[PDB]
């Protein structure tokens, strides 16, 4: 009978630092509107998903104590509420990876409709099918007098409906949404202005390239250009190069023009002032214009540290206006930096630990699919331990409300006294 | 008794006109390989799975009949190919969907993933997973003594594995491709070089200019670039125009100067021998390089009807380097005619038929699932006669079989003669 003990404890830790937890999210999150990433839009989402089922915890205290005082109506609302919970979040977790595949796969165009996602989808894929999804509590869960107690959950006609909706909670709840996860951060993990090109071709001008703009020959002759970027490399390729080999080139054709940058007196003061991404940006405009081009910009204000004042000058060029798209890349690169990884470990972390606290569940339900199906055939005993560890792993997995708080504690703070 | 007469006929001519159809399919698209499009690709899985399946009927014939004399290997057989056809046949028809929304969202750069899908995912994604989806008939299937006769099909230990077979077989076999087709040609009916913009910009040289590439005024000042475009729709926009306008300010730029190609002498008897798609691919060249640019070339060969000769010399000249990808469209313009209708319609109809063959099916399976689930209540003479509208409605479905090479009857085929 000790699970009077152990469940309303992990009820309460649960009810008590997810409504604290949950609570400072909602709240800030409201306070300021300047700082939003579209991360931080989902898990403001998740945060109400997860403090509206927090706050039914007391009830389910006294339920595994007690008896269910509530009443019908409250048994309906618990239900619903837990339905909310559960596909919501696991769905809006989905939306996370949806976006983040979007944000790396789709590095230029993305932002468009990242949004259309975070702020318009994200009611009609996430808040409009979850509650569709509850139709079952108000018609099944229901009080009745277990001997000597008002026992409150789905009641169905037969023991079919319980099938019914097992799988549909398994596809809904975790097959369905682990595809769209797994497929995002597959994407993510295998894929991680001038364009790349990995087999001879002929430029604007008609001049045979390779690579990221390499010029070898202004000869017409197929075979003349082919030998005069074979010994570049140092192999007999008849045209086609590796990935790494352009990689090589380019740095090549960087380490070459880069030496030019340091004994040009006019731009030198300028590059060296400059921090690691802002000097890459200058040099991505070098090879565009050439060391007299850009040097007769713009730039008193760039290496006076004068960000914005400079960003906003170097837009006012025919520069500017010759490469729209191509510019704006740049002068947004002087203002900020690579912005054309610690988010991206945050939002794998949380995917990561909610299934995690999902994982001791899972394996008990998978017990009792196999013992209503007949797979395994122990006796009354041992499915009567098997149900004895689903109800403490089930209150174990509740935790993943706290997960997306405790994510945001000890942001900016610097772990350094001791 | 009657079942023993109208199931044996019905399966007799899905039979007949199943080896016959599919059979002529599988034999002609072996026969040639220069006409293959990525449609008739997809058609042939679906004829091989069809054909499969159609021989597998005598023995559905005799089995509603007399026995199952076959044994006990073959009753494990026709259900594992009744499995097979089931879920491949649907998800074949829902890869015909994706790459019909390749071909026409992405009109230019489709045919590289399109490859992609129908010859190498077609198996990852429908022959691998149909093939493990019979695991349970392998299983469950067996020859059994019904009363007087050995009656042959899947036996489990509850009614509980019939729910989790019926949900897993609405799922994979109608829920997900049904998502799948119906945001495909969703995308398809509402979305059915020199770039349109309906909000003033500046072109490479920083003059004001609005739709495509229609040029206001080389003056600097905001309002009066606006103004002097303002009086060329007739209305106070402040810029923003709508997509029709552009239109009709398209059609006033070339209605303009397309009486400028009927009055230059070196061209007219070019422009004029072109029919209506080649007429325009010209009008495309003009707007980029103007009426004396074009008049140089590649035009003797043109004008002759001599098609692949002026392409080819086209392609040798500096237009097709300076603007590669935007040149190529316009030189295959010449040499074919649209392809940067009639093709939709008929992967429209396939689809169309394959879920009206499968509808009075579905019906009957959806009364059995109220009727085990307990939502309505009607005897034992009631579901006695849901059974007999069962197996007569999958039999009337099998005709999607023949739906494959019936689409393909009469091509090319001239309708004048009575
Ligand atoms: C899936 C679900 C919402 C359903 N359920 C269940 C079955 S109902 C139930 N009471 C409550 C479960 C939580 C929701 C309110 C009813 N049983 C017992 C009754 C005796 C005392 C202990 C709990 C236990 S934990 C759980 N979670
Ligand atoms: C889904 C399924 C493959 C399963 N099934 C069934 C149930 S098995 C079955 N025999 C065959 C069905 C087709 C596969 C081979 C067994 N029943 C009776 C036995 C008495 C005579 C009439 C049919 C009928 S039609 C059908 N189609
Ligand atoms: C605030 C702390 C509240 C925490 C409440 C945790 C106490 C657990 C509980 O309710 O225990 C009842 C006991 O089992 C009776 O039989
Ligand atoms: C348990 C409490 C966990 C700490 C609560 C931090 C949540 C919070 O307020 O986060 C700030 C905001 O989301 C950052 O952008
Ligand atoms: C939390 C508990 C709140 C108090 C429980 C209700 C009072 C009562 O009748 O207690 C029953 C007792 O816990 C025997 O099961
Ligand atoms: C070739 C035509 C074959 C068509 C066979 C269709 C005949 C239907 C059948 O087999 O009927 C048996 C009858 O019911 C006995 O009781
Ligand atoms: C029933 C027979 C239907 C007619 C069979 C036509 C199928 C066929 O051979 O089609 C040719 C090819 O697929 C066209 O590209
Ligand atoms: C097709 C039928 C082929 C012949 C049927 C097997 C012979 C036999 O024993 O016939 C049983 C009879 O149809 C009574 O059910």
């Amino acid at each position: 009978n000790f699970n009077k003990i152990f469940l309303p404890t992990i009820y309460s830790i649960i009810f008590l630092t997810g409504i604290v937890g949950n609570g400072l999210v909602i709240l800030v999150m409201g306070y300021q509107k300047k700082l939003r990433s579209m991360t931080d839009k989902y898990r403001l989402h998740l945060s109400v998903a997860d403090l509206l089922f927090v706050i039914t915890l007391p009830f389910w205290a006294v339920d595994a104590v007690a008896n269910w005082y509530f009443g019908n109506f409250l048994c309906k609302a618990v239900h619903v509420i837990y339905t909310v919970n559960l596909y919501s979040s696991v769905w809006i977790l989905a939306f996370i990876s949806l976006d983040r595949y979007l944000a790396i796969v789709h590095a230029t165009n993305s932002q468009r409709p990242r949004k259309l996602l975070a702020e318009k989808v994200v009611y009609v894929g996430v808040w409009i099918p979850a509650l569709l999804l509850t139709i079952p509590d108000f018609i099944f869960a229901n009080v009745s007098e277990a001997d000597d107690r008002y026992i409150c959950d789905r009641f169905y006609p037969n023991d079919l409906w319980v099938v019914v909706f097992q799988f549909q909670h398994i596809m809904v709840g975790l097959i369905l949404p682990g595809i769209v996860i797994l497929s995002c951060y597959c994407i993510i993990i295998s894929k991680l202005d001038e364009g790349l090109r990995l087999k001879i071709y002929k430029d604007t001008e008609g001049y045979y390239t390779i690579g990221i703009g390499h010029l070898l020959t202004k000869s017409p002759s197929l075979n003349a250009a082919k030998s005069e970027l074979d010994k570049a490399i140092g192999r007999n390729t008849n045209g086609v190069i590796t990935k790494d080999e352009a990689e090589k080139l380019f740095n090549q054709d960087v380490d070459a023009a880069v030496r030019g940058i340091l004994r040009n007196a006019k731009l030198k003061p300028v590059y060296d002032s400059l921090d690691a991404v802002r000097r890459a940006a200058l040099i991505n405009m070098v090879f565009q214009m050439g060391e007299t081009g850009v040097a007769g910009f713009s730039l008193r204000m760039l290496q006076q540290k004068r960000w914005d004042e400079a960003a906003v000058n170097l837009a006012k060029s025919r520069w500017y206006n010759q490469t729209p798209n191509r510019a704006k890349r740049v002068i947004t690169t002087f203002r900020t930096g690579t912005w054309d990884r610690k988010a991206l470990k945050t939002t794998v972390i949380l995917i990561l630990a909610f299934f995690a606290c999902w994982l001791p569940y899972y394996i008990g339900i998978s017990i009792d699919s196999f013992i209503l199906l007949e797979i395994i055939k122990q006796g009354c005993e041992f499915e009567n331990t098997v149900h004895k560890w689903i109800s403490i792993t089930e209150a174990l997995a509740f935790f993943h409300c706290c997960l997306n708080p405790i994510l945001y504690a000890f942001l900016g703070a610097k772990f350094k006294t001791s």
